């Protein structure tokens, strides 16, 4: 060690300083995934197909996930639209031994995974907490919403570590920022910070082999949010400064940025996509 | 509802505005705990302890919490010292069923809760997580300094609830806002992350009737972190603007200061006591 | 320097680690201002006289402030009902020279200064920016609100420096965390993060010879708010989790902790109190 | 206004919920700039050529920004090599006067401006602010980094507002969140952070017509930064997760993203792009 910079982060980064990618000095260049294969979880729903289906368009192989709802006519549309591998795979995240033979098989399938979406998740719809004196949903919140993400974490890490190159990202809220009103949700909110800080943390830990960054939505129109009356959408309006919830199409922006080789300096971010709610 | 202001936060606030307490003219008596009870987890090791011995001075009857070491004769010593009332209790908090029993007899004992700390856990020791291929030390985090913290937070809410008053303290950790570092531990700053989100939740849900803060200690010499080796200690006070550890002793005041009706408007907030760790 | 442990935060700490104070095994004692004191800025103010008779309650000399009001009625006042020395100074902060000759002056009458609260400010009361084309008004915010708040606090460091001890207390709003609605008020906003961030970056700097920290005080009800209508005020109570405004008698256990040696661990924190406002 | 669905934001938002945008099919397609306009203050330097050369890429015309180094022959290098329109200008950005008639002569020479990257700025280099008494150091990172930056924001605001579309994006630093060490820059810090909460109060004031985001970088290897010491580069190495400064062309996948329509959900949000730095 004596002749080295030993990083203060992680010694496995080796002595000091690492070394830059070399990038296109075309910034478009740098948003293609041509030649590299992407794993969306939750990709049967709103927000997971729109970033999958932008996956394929940049270039990329994409692999499909649902659990309740089969999603492999969504896998072919992709191969015969863009031209790109694509398969759907039914997994319970909550399952940790699902997970880690699904994405075994992934890795199987198409070769390699070079990106890593942990997408899928589920609502609190309950209202407050003290009156839910059973915890099954509290239990079925922590399970697929934290450790479901934790378990696709942990088996992807050891893809990216083997191959020494990957880019997790994974779906917070900004319910891990803010406390959503008027509707209560406190272990969704609580899943959520920790899925932000987790990404946190794995950028830490993987820095030598991967970057790993999250997505926090604002209200988007999608059905994960049809529990909720005219009247508690008219008051997330009233507090969104954009005056209006986002389109799924609103944030693949930001999906395919992290995935990419624009990002390459970007790791332990959290990029907020919410129409301004977290400012007032 | 014409004619009334309702909350956007939470309806069972009622007409708005709601109605300031009245308070001691003197500020040192805000600080003041006597006529009240405290139930205080963890109070076997360093923390819960100077903090249970810090609200028996102030004059609070204190409820002290105990699972492998127990703490009966720490509990006689704020008896025979002190002139208040004081009994040592047995829980495993990650046992919700054990939780709600340890609450219910110190609401029989001690005839109600005003004050509560959330205190007890334990830390993550087996380095970088990708080489840990059993769940279990993920489990027990989660289990422990997670579910066991919301185990206890929805019991009590039920005893302030019904009596319209209370204040909940969450220990968090400075690792619920930043990545340690060069021990890595994501596991723990997950769930730490998890607990100061919670904390903020609940402050919102439990409004009506109770506060809820939290106190993010930074590295404290308890016996705990005192085992570790000297060139990580060395690290973290090379990081510490202070330069130092911090003591038990200094973490008293900020749990007296939320626990007392000296923060009678202070809720949802996260008070850091980390030396300045979190500013660099 | 071959021998030592060296901070990467600030050499002038020496070798490390630091050494922690001796302190009483008595919470109570911690909150004792006795044979201290302390300088309030804006003290002729809501808040600022609040937090000065509060400190002389807890047995410290007060140095009040005053700029067109004077309140050489309330240190009289001071010094009559509990017997501290207190004396009031007339001072335009926006004017680095008077801030200079004042402290100076201050430290002559009272023999020194151990806490520092720097708390005088204006609002913004001119609703959107880009209405405002003429620049005296932001001008004014940025003279008052965060140029003169480094006035106080550049000449009250160098007498902390001079005698190894001190504790710098900010007033900066939760408008340094979050953008007040429906008033639009960007200029205030901008100098209240920039204040929260001088305290933090100050903290790393002052560490060896100083504490500093920041209260952000909510809504709070006083007269810098009167240019409000109702149904503004309405709004910010619909969306502070507690329901109402806050009490000026509500800051001062803040303010306390923070200027005592309660808090000998706590440097660079923001202390909200704020009814939960920014947790929403 | 009965009926209608006012903003607790910005009622010039009018009655809610506004419209979303028609978007591009393809995701590629949301990064495109043909048709519009930049304009990149500090385009002399690092990060704005780097940025103002990215933007004519994706088929922007664009106005470059100089002070003390022209940048003529910068802007015929982007006429002569993409084909966009391009010119330079002289601006004192402390000089508020001169920003106005630099901005109106762009809205004139270019028809419009789309897209404002407000990114000029200076170093603080004298090390402890308690050491440095003339105010005049002070001062002008005050009048260049945070009175600069809002001067450029007042009037371009209004050009937005007239054409009732706009993209302004702040370049801020890992410096308004993180205090910066060894290199100790309070009046730096100071101002960066005043700047990200600025890109924050505009992002709900100019709504109704604009998007106000910022980017936050960390060590950057500019010129700038490369001229300082072995060993405090090598200490801010050891503290960056990725183990390495960044390049000028690892942020210009981000200036890209906010600046088009793939980020039109997107208001005052801060991208970190900092190697995780804001992480430990
Ligand atoms: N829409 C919004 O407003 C926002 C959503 N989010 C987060 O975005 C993510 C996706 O949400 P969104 O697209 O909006 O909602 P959807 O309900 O449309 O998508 C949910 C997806 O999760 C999958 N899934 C659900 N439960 C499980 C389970 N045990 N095991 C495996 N997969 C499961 C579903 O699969 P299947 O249907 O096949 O069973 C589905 O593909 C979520 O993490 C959400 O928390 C965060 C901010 C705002
Ligand atoms: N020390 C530090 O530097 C910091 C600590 N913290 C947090 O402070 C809290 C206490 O930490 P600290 O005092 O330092 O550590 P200690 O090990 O001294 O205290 C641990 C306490 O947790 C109790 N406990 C442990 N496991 C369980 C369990 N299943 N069920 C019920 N109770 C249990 C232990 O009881 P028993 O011994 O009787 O088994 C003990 O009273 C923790 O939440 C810690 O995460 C946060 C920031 C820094
Ligand atoms: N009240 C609230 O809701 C909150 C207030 N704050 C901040 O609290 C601080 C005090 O506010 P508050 O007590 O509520 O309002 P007040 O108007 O009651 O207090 C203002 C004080 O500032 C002094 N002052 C004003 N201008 C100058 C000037 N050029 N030079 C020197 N002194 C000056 C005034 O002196 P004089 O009258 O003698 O001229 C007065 O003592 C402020 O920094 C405010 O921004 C932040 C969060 C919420
Ligand atoms: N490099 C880094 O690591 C980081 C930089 N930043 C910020 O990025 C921005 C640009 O930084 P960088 O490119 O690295 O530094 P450079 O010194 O290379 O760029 C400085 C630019 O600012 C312009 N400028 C300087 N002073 C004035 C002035 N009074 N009036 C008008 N224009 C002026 C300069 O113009 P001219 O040369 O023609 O006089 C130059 O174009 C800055 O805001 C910086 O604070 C933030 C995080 C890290």
């Amino acid at each position: 060690s004596m002749g080295e910079i030993e990083s203060y982060c992680n010694k496995e980064l080796g002595p000091l300083p690492t070394k830059a990618p070399t990038l296109s000095k075309n910034v478009l260049d740098l948003f293609s995934l041509k030649g590299k294969v992407a794993s969306v979880t939750g990709s049967s729903g709103g927000i997971g197909w729109a970033v999958a289906e932008a996956y394929a368009q940049a270039g990329a192989d994409v692999a499909i996930w649902y659990n309740s709802h089969p999603a492999d006519e969504k896998a072919e549309h992709l191969q015969k639209t863009y031209g790109v591998h694509s398969k759907a795979y039914k997994c319970n995240i909550s399952d940790p031994k699902s997970v880690e033979e699904t994405i075994s098989q992934q890795e199987k399938d198409f070769g390699t995974i070079d990106v890593f979406v942990a997408n899928a998740g589920v609502t609190w719809t309950q209202g407050p907490e003290i009156d839910v004196d059973n915890y099954d949903s509290w239990n079925k919140i922590i399970s697929v919403d934290l450790n479901g993400v934790y378990y696709c974490s942990h088996n992807i890490g050891k893809i990216f570590k083997k191959n020494g190159k990957g880019s997790l990202i994974i779906t917070s809220s900004i319910s891990g920022k803010i406390v959503n009103i008027p509707q209560l949700q406190a272990p969704y909110n609580t899943a959520k910070a920790a899925c932000t800080h987790l990404a946190k943390s794995l950028a830490i830990e993987w820095a030598p082999f991967a970057r790993v960054n999250t997505i926090s939505p604002g209200y988007i129109d999608t059905d994960i949010t049809d529990f909720a009356s005219k009247d508690m959408k008219a008051k997330w309006w009233q507090l969104t400064p954009l005056g209006r919830e986002g389109l799924t199409q609103e944030l693949v922006g930001g999906y395919l940025y992290l995935a990419s080789n624009a990002s390459t300096f970007t790791t332990g971010s959290d990029v907020v996509i919410d129409g301004g709610y977290t400012c007032p």
